């Protein structure tokens, strides 16, 4: 990639790439196959003093092991905590690897129940205070925000106040998206309302990072609403 945002075509098989978003903020990018198609996915890394906070796995056990190695190579600070932003395997697949590497894993109770029911890996610790739309809590160097049902009923977004970075996860799509992605667990009717809540809560966001694909600015929020409305119809 040589400084461009990593895509499947520039991540070697089985590997992970990092991308510097801001001072003390990186995204991580990996590739996975699902139902015979290949997808990229993102997560976040936020410096937390002399430790790191991880947001989301790298979509799979081996990808997540590779993520930890890439962090060691590129950053060299220990990952001590991880938050998963909803229950799908692109968010929790790799939690068992994290837990065996000494990382304390967290998710909302809603995510943990959904992951358990689905047969996905289950974060250890429950994040209370996020059950009502509009709720926010602090977690190390980030704020966690529950915008309401969107891509999933449990989806969380993450804001990094020091950098004005909004990590939307899978509730937010990249600008090139033409479709609403994997809508199996989505609430298409509520999704625009949930995006509006994000827009209202984080009007100073400078970088918006989707769950899959390229970061951009605030326009990703309105684009997401547009694509979801067009899909539903
Ligand atoms: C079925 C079509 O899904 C898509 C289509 N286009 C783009 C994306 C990113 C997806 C996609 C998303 C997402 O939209 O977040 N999540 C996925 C998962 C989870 C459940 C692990 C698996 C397979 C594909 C996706
Ligand atoms: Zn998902
Ligand atoms: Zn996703």
């Amino acid at each position: 990639p040589s400084g461009e945002y990593p895509t499947v075509n520039e991540i070697p098989v089985g590997e992970v790439r990092l991308y510097q978003i801001a001072d003390g903020v990186w995204s991580h990018i990996a590739t996975q196959s699902f139902d015979g198609a290949v997808y990229p996915s993102n997560g976040l890394i936020v410096r937390d003093g002399d430790e790191l906070l991880l947001i989301d796995t790298a979509w799979g056990a081996k990808n997540t092991a590779a993520l930890l190695a890439e962090i060691e190579k590129q950053i060299g600070l220990p990952v001590t905590r991880a938050v998963s932003t909803h229950f799908h395997d692109d968010r929790v697949g790799g939690v068992d690897v994290l837990r065996a590497a000494g990382v304390a894993t967290y998710a909302s109770p809603s995510t943990r129940r959904l992951a358990e029911a689905e047969g996905n890996e289950i974060p250890t610790h429950s994040l209370e205070g996020l059950s009502s739309s509009g709720d926010a809590v602090r977690f190390g160097p980030v704020e966690l925000f529950y915008p309401g049902a969107a891509h999933s009923t449990d989806n969380l977004v993450v804001y990094v106040p020091s950098a004005n970075v909004l990590y939307g996860g899978c509730a937010v799509h990249e600008l090139s998206s033409t479709s609403a992605g994997n809508v199996a667990d989505a609430d298409l009717a509520e999704w625009p309302t949930s995006v509006e809540r994000i827009q209202k809560h984080y009007p100073e966001a400078e970088v918006v990072i989707p769950g899959h694909g390229l970061p951009g600015g605030l326009d990703l929020l309105q684009h997401t609403a547009n694509v979801v409305k067009a899909h539903k119809n």
